[PDB]
């Protein structure tokens, strides 16, 4: 039997939404 | 022969902007 | 014969959304 085959391709990951937001303004 | 190519990697999670600020206050 | 079929490839870290908007301000 020959030598194992090469390394298979590489595998991007999923996408987690950011904080809210500041406090606004002054009216 | 070397044997064929292993399968694709594992899939890689993305990091987490803030939102926009919020409303005015009272006046 | 062949050999064998390679390891899996190495994993691939995915896309950073925005968070919602922020509280009313205040007076």
């Amino acid at each position: 039997p020959g030598p194992p085959g090469p390394p298979g391709p590489p595998g991007p990951g999923p996408r987690p939404p950011g904080p809210p937001g500041p406090p606004g303004p002054p009216g």
